């Protein structure tokens, strides 16, 4: 009765952008962004080397988010589409049995690091934060995904913004078609 779509991938791979596009052209379509569930700065930890721990599941209120998803799901039974976009989704076990479609955006190390630097975060990226925490954590996430039993459709984040949208858009109808 409801279609749940997952969109993950490394930071700045283009998740927000894909989510918004599908959102505009998809009927009865909602969006939940994993980033709205970050714990307050006062709750974040810094490792030995003085790096704030943001790229780990512990830096996000995931029980808050699952509750937000349950709300949507149950109020939906009253075809509803939910796009859940986030940089750390396919390694959070409670979601595995909820996905109807999973997409993973990939972007090279150089492009990613570049895009990242055009964005001022809060707290701002400390010196060598990207190499010292962001990249290492993504790689650690990519590895925690070697265990995935279901099917994740990999996307090329270097591709056109509309080419990615269209690739996903077609498929989503060739998936709703069997509905
Ligand atoms: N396909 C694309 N090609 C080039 N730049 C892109 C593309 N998609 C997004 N961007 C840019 O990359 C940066 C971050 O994109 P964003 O959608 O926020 O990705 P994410 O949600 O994974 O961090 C922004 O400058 C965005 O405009
Ligand atoms: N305040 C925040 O929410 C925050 C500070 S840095 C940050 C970044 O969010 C990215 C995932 O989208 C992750 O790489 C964090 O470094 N978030």
């Amino acid at each position: 009765k409801t279609f749940i779509i997952g969109i993950s991938g490394v930071t700045n791979s283009g998740k927000t952008t894909l989510a918004k596009n599908l959102q505009k052209h998809l009927p009865n379509c909602s969006v939940i962004s994993q980033d709205d569930f970050f714990k307050p700065e006062s709750e974040i930890e810094t490792d030995k080397n003085g790096f704030l721990q943001y790229d780990v599941l512990e830096a996000l209120n995931m029980e808050k988010m699952m509750s937000a998803i349950s709300c949507w799901m149950e109020s939906a039974r009253h075809i509803p589409i939910l796009i859940i976009e986030g940089f750390l989704l396919f390694n959070y076990k409670p979601l595995d049995t909820i996905w109807n479609r999973s997409y993973f955006l990939t972007i090279p190390y150089e492009e990613c690091k570049r895009r990242r630097s055009t964005r001022v975060y809060q707290p701002p990226d400390s010196p060598g934060y990207f190499d010292g925490h962001v990249w290492p954590m993504y790689l650690k996430y990519r590895q925690e995904m070697q265990d995935i039993t279901w099917e994740v459709v990999y996307l090329d984040g270097t591709k056109s913004e509309e080419d990615l949208f269209l690739q996903v858009y077609e498929d989503l109808i060739q998936e709703l078609a069997k509905q």
